């Protein structure tokens, strides 16, 4: 990543590794080590995901938000 | 929320998502993004949520105290 | 606690909530808000209890080690 | 371990305990509390390690990277 990956990883029902960055973003990583996605916030993703029984990933950003991220990387919505 | 989300989320049983903020506040935020409720701590809620077999939330602040709160947002005890 | 509760709680088998505190001590309180038991370390525990499947608890100490606690309070072992 | 232990334990389908230092290493440690391995990255691990459903254990570093470490402590791989 860009910077430091203080967040924790959560491992989706696939196998898919989500993790923030204080580079701004949450990464979807696959199992074999390569990029899925990654989203990008205001601030460092110091929070560690969660996910949803939907499969909805949600992260905290020090920009504020907490953040719901559709497992295909698109932003379904932010909270302030 | 007002401040940094340094916590991490926590997911209850009905998909209510829990996390704390910098602001001092634990959230209670609903699937579809809306608030549920907010309950003030003291101090940065760095800690991140834990959730009993009953529903009650844990989580600890800066303010030095361990919290139980009711999923209603309600206090239920604190620890110093 | 006497100190910032940055620690994420863990949730025993039986309800039991542990958390650390940067007072240095790892906190086994009941679900009704009284102590159980607390253990002394040599610095703050910022790291997040984790409970095996013995019900050992297990935490980081800024004092460098990781700590095994037998569910009774006691000391099972620390690792440097 | 050689530094603060930040890192929040994970506990493997075995017993053992995952955990990072500051020390830049990843630890797995046996219920036993006698070092099974430890990994070295480039800077503290302040994340705490997530478990795959094949044992895999993840892990971020404050060196940008997030780590897959094999169960017997070889690199699988690491993303930037
Ligand atoms: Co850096
Ligand atoms: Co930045
Ligand atoms: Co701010
Ligand atoms: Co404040
Ligand atoms: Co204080
Ligand atoms: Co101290
Ligand atoms: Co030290
Ligand atoms: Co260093």
């Amino acid at each position: 990543t860009g910077g430091s990956v203080h967040s924790s990883p959560a491992i989706g029902q696939d196998g898919t590794i989500y993790v923030g960055s204080n580079d701004h973003y949450l990464y979807a990583i696959n199992p074999n080590g390569k990029l899925k996605w990654k989203f990008e916030t205001g601030g460092s993703v110091h929070s560690s995901p969660a996910i949803g029984q939907d499969g909805t990933i949600y992260v905290g950003s020090n920009d504020h938000y907490l953040y719901a991220i559709n497992p295909n990387g698109k932003l379904k919505w932010k909270f302030e």
